[PDB]
């Protein structure tokens, strides 16, 4: 079922990189 495993990590590539886009550090 790799549609659900790529949905996981398809938010972390938005969001966790969303976390340094914050400013300036995090």
């Amino acid at each position: 079922t790799n549609r659900r495993k790529s949905g996981k990590y398809k938010k972390v590539e938005i969001k966790e990189l969303g976390e340094l886009r914050k400013e300036p550090s995090l």
